[PDB]
């Protein structure tokens, strides 16, 4: 409250450390559904459906231009990314697949990384 703060967390790494695990989801085999927007004009559907889209790319942009406030902001991003593929694609199809190997994969950096 005021003037009574909990000690402080020191997060004058997570940037790098944000840029470090998107630069491994980048590079990951399976990225490759997320590397780039879906083509809104090409994908019948997508529009309509996926209110907030989000893509590796516009996160590399957000992140190298300072707008992530913090390190949660960064992680609800990429998580969004994940929850539109599963709303739009099977579980059981290659896109569904690589959405949740990916998921998989974020959240043990992230936690390995922050936690």
């Amino acid at each position: 409250s005021m003037s009574v703060k909990k000690p402080k967390r020191d997060d004058s790494k997570d940037l790098a450390l944000c840029s470090m695990i998107l630069t491994e989801m980048e590079t990951h085999e399976d990225a490759w559904p997320f590397l780039l927007p879906v083509n809104l004009k090409l994908v019948p559907g997508y529009k309509k459906v996926i209110k907030k889209p989000m893509d590796f790319s516009t996160i590399r942009e957000k992140l190298s231009s300072g707008q992530y406030p913090n390190l949660e902001t960064f992680a609800l991003d990429v998580r969004l990314v994940f929850d539109n593929c599963e709303t739009f694609n099977e579980d059981d199809s290659d896109i569904g697949r690589a959405g949740h190997n990916m998921r998989k994969y974020f959240e043990k950096k992230w936690t390995d990384t922050f936690k």
